């Protein structure tokens, strides 16, 4: 039926996970037609049982079958690259911690504690738990690093970063964004403010420990806040934007870069933000409301098309 | 993208689970258009957060939207029924024990200990572990009971059970098949064999604790083995069928009734059977070979269509 396969949608994610997490997918580099017989002998994977996974991978459209051999689809070439964002997305998606956070989702709806399905399963909010666990922090920050790398060229194209002097990336993580931005735009003061248990060091970047719930450090004519607000409630979102409005002056500008809600694209991400953070995806009009509540006004708006999600580029200044 | 949503296929199964396991789906009985505001009052659930879950279920085609209200789709009416086979499938599908068995599937492909991905995760093979877990055994035995109920009328329609005197259902579970057959076909001796601690009780049925790997008891002219062989290797399947051959005389018959591999339908179940049992889904020809090696021959063959899978009906007799 169409129902039983929709109920069994987990199997798709899990079949891809086995393929990419083991590193079997890395043997399919450069759209090569792999002999599963050869791969079995070399890699030590069972021939019969992996042939059968490959059959299910063709059905999903991850593999293509020609002359009793398999290649990655033109679209699924990224599964050959361990450093691809898709590969890091798979690692987290159906990991033990995410699985148990989803099992509490149903329960999370009934209660009004402000506790995420993740917190109900593990005992601390996502980022407070990523302090303790190295597997989740190293893979999450890697994902945010890879998706940051793909939007660098799109951001530099639509905005002139060469007009600004001091740039602060609020919640940058590894700081990949300003690292890659500094390689095109030189002779600027670069700073990445995050929750740091250990300090990373980048020649051009000035890594600071902070908390944008508490205070944004003033003395910056450009502020960057990319993919943060979707990890927070409307109240917590306004609080962050008000900390900017207190830190900023009239000459200062805030770039609000975030995955935007559109009816065309899937809602699945909106749910995952609920599960992990009690967050949500928002439209431009919804982001503008939270900005007009915090005492900021939209100077400029631009749409960015990433493969995975459309983004909203909003330039915010104080009233 | 098409790729990121294929990677996030688990989110589909997770959203349905939170709807059906919470019993919120049971408020959508008889294709009624539910008011999410009304339900929020009645149930005590979060409106805004559940409104979003319902938006994602519409996208999947589980709910349908009219006048800002939600009904279950024509094919998703079964979610309102907590006795439906789909409602049991959902709960087992992404439960703790299955999830962790999928995380070991990757590893399981390289090793050859005769250990399943479930045995690697939990420390025992599927059915032996169910002896120790009431949540898994009850939900599993319930699922098997609901799918066995659905096939009863088709099996009676194609085969004459009136010609037989003594009938044994091997691996019959709760025994739903012979329970529903004994109500239509009276005056027979009905026996059900399975791995029992506490024996089931039905007035018409003699429930026998046993192990089909060790021995099948003789003295029955009809044997039935439904949805068993797909949980076992070629060798274990041959062993099982050999025990039938030893147990049967010339006038004795065996009904091998099992879901069959047809290219049109998904392979996702073939992977699950590998994860849980090192089992597989087989074509008619493959079933005929294993039987032929056991020393049995095909007498009659018939196709049965169920919504979730096609079935092979193979009447088997000793050479
Ligand atoms: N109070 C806080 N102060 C600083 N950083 C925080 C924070 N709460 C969360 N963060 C960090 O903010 C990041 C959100 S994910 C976004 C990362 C990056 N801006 C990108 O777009 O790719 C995480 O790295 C998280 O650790
Ligand atoms: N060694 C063994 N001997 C007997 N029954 C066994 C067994 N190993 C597993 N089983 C049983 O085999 C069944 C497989 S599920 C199929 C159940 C039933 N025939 C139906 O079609 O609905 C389970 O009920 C399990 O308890
Ligand atoms: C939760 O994961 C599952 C484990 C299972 O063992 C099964 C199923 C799901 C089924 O959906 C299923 C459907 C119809 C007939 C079935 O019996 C062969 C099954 C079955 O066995
Ligand atoms: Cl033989």
């Amino acid at each position: 039926s169409m129902l039983t396969e929709l109920i069994a949608s987990n199997r798709r994610s899990a079949a891809i996970h086995a393929f990419v997490d083991t590193g079997l997918s890395t043997h399919f580099k450069d759209g090569i037609y792999v002999d599963i017989s050869e791969l079995s002998r070399k890699s030590g994977v069972n021939y019969a049982r992996f042939s059968r996974l490959c059959d299910f991978l063709v059905e999903m459209g991850v593999l293509v079958s020609n002359d009793n051999k398999f290649r990655l689809s033109d679209e699924c070439h990224v599964f050959a690259n361990p450093e691809s964002f898709e590969s890091f997305m798979i690692k987290l998606e159906i990991c033990s911690h995410y699985s148990n956070a989803w099992l509490m989702y149903g329960k999370s709806l009934f209660e009004d504690d402000g506790k995420s399905a993740f917190e109900m399963a593990h005992g601390r909010p996502f980022f407070e738990y990523l302090d303790g666990n190295k597997f989740l922090k190293s893979n999450f920050d890697a994902l945010m690093t890879r998706v940051s790398n793909l939007i660098v060229e799109k951001l530099l194209g639509i905005y002139d970063f060469n007009q600004h002097n001091r740039i602060l990336d609020v919640g940058g993580g590894e700081g990949e964004l300003l690292v890659r931005i500094s390689e095109k735009v030189k002779g600027k003061h670069y700073a990445v403010l995050d929750r740091y248990s250990e300090l990373p060091v980048s020649d051009n970047i000035d890594f600071i420990n902070g908390n944008f719930l508490n205070s944004i450090p003033s003395g910056y004519d450009l502020y960057i806040l990319k993919n943060v607000l979707h990890n927070w409630s409307d109240s917590d979102s306004i609080l962050i934007l008000e900390n900017f409005r207190k830190a900023m002056d009239k000459n200062s500008s805030l770039l609000l870069i975030n995955m935007v809600k559109e009816p065309e694209f899937s809602r699945s991400f909106d749910i995952l933000m609920d599960v992990l953070f009690l967050g949500k995806e928002r439209s431009f009009t919804e982001f503008e409301y939270l900005a007009n509540q915090a005492g900021l006004v939209v100077q400029e708006t631009k749409v960015i098309d990433q493969s995975y999600s459309p983004y909203s580029f909003i330039k915010l200044q104080i009233k």
